[PDB]
């Protein structure tokens, strides 16, 4: 039995105040009051469409992933990394594909910097997808559940499902559940062929796992997926701890 699954196990015993109590103690977080407010009375320009913009935006700036030429945005959902991507100097296009429909977000159309350059795309079901030639793969793809091994199903297939699209190129791909010991097997085996390195996003809740293989670093998976799993079990020993509140991103206004 990993870290991973005694973390899960005491996750799945929380009541609902000791869950919401927990999901964000030392988490960081961008407050998004005025975009929120904003998007509700219908602005396009400035505000990023969900909390996935500053998500992306922590793993750029530290040079994890580089977007360039031609992006593809597997599982858009609004379209939060799209319009970030487009206001980037070396990015030339942005495709995102995102499945839609019940249960599942649309892409919102926006006017921040670059929209001219994004084409978001719904009723998309990238597992029925051809790959597509492109520099920047992005996966944000990983639907929570309380059961490891329908997370594990869930992981193994993204991770399949994103290789043929990998093409010497930059990449972000999230992983739902890291720490189960056939999802290491395969990142391993992923890492060897394709480099990168799994990597934890202090924006993420303390009530997910999830890491992202990153294209631009390297290190010993085995070890970080252990680190995340003892830092979430250490999160539930202690009082809850308020967030890091950051300012959201601003992502301007007008073509490129
Ligand atoms: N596209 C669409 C087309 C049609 Cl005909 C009908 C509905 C939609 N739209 C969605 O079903 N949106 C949607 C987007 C994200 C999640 C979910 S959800 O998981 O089903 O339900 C939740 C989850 C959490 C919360 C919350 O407040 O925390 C609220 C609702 C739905
Ligand atoms: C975490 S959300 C994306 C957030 C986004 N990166 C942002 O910044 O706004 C993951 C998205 O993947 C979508 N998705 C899930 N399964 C999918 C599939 N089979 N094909 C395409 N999109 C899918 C979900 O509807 C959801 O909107």
């Amino acid at each position: 039995e990993t870290l991973g699954e005694k973390w899960k196990k005491k996750l799945n015993q929380l009541s609902r105040k000791e869950f919401d109590l927990y999901k964000k103690s030392g988490i960081t977080e961008v407050d998004r009051t005025e975009a929120k407010e904003g998007l509700k009375r219908g602005e396009t320009t400035h505000h990023a469409v969900s909390r996935g913009s500053a998500k992306l935006q922590w793993f750029v700036e530290r040079n994890m992933v580089i977007p360039e030429g031609r992006v593809i945005d597997l599982g858009c959902g609004r379209g939060g990394w799209s319009y970030y991507c487009a206001g980037l100097k070396k990015v030339t296009e942005v495709r995102g594909y995102t499945k839609g429909g019940p249960g599942h977000e649309e892409p919102v159309p926006m006017s921040t910097y670059g929209w001219n350059i994004v084409k978001l795309m719904s009723g998309k079901d990238v597992f029925y997808l051809p790959p597509e030639k492109c520099d920047t793969l992005l996966c944000d793809i990983g639907e929570s559940s309380p059961s490891p091994t329908v997370e594990e199903s869930r992981t193994i297939r993204v991770l399949k499902m994103v290789e043929p699209w990998l093409k010497n190129n930059q990449f972000c791909i999230k992983v739902l559940n890291p720490y189960m010991p056939t999802v290491i097997e395969h990142l391993e085996r992923l890492q060897r062929k394709h480099g990168g390195m799994l990597v934890r996003n202090p924006l993420s809740r303390n009530s997910t796992h999830e890491m992202y293989w990153i294209s631009n670093g390297t290190g010993n998976i085995v070890s970080s997926v252990n680190m995340v799993s003892r830092l979430l079990l250490n999160r539930f020993t202690m009082t809850h701890r308020r967030p890091t509140i950051e300012k959201d991103v601003d992502l301007g206004a007008g073509t490129r």
